[PDB]
């Protein structure tokens, strides 16, 4: 069975909508969103319909942009910090489960980039 989904709201947790927070949901998130090689992080991966009994053995701390979406579109992060670990969370996870040469692990490396050259315009 797959795990429960990260959580994407906390009664509990602080919110926050920093000049940062704004930037990487409506330029970093909107930008990766719409890439072509967006849509196997636009969701949690499921490993019952892809049939992975290993991935939630091997991955325990899983995450997706669908998560980091409604994350910033609910002010979940206190700061952007948070958010760039989700997203090289997202990263690492492919990275660790999938080998070099993989069409996935070169999908995640194009997304990284592109991540990359829109986090280093973060306002100041
Ligand atoms: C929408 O959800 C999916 C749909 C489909 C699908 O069957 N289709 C139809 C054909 C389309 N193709 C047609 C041909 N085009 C050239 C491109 C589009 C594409 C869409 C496949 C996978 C999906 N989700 C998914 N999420 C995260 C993954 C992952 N898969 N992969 C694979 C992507 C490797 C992994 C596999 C195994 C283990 C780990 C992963 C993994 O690390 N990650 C992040």
């Amino acid at each position: 069975t797959n795990p429960p989904p990260p959580e994407t709201s906390n009664p509990n947790k602080p919110k926050r909508q920093t000049n940062q927070l704004q930037y990487l949901l409506r330029v970093v998130l909107k930008t990766l969103w719409k890439h072509q090689f967006a849509w196997p992080f636009q969701q949690p991966v499921d490993a019952v319909k892809l049939n992975l009994p290993d991935y939630y053995k091997i991955i325990k701390t899983p995450m997706d942009m669908g998560t980091i979406k409604k994350r910033l579109e609910n002010n979940y992060y206190w700061n952007a910090q948070e958010c760039i670990q989700d997203f090289n969370t997202m990263f690492t996870n492919c990275y660790i489960y999938n080998k070099p040469g993989d069409d996935i692990v070169l999908m995640a490396e194009a997304l990284e980039k592109l991540f990359l050259q829109k986090i280093n315009e973060l306002p100041t």
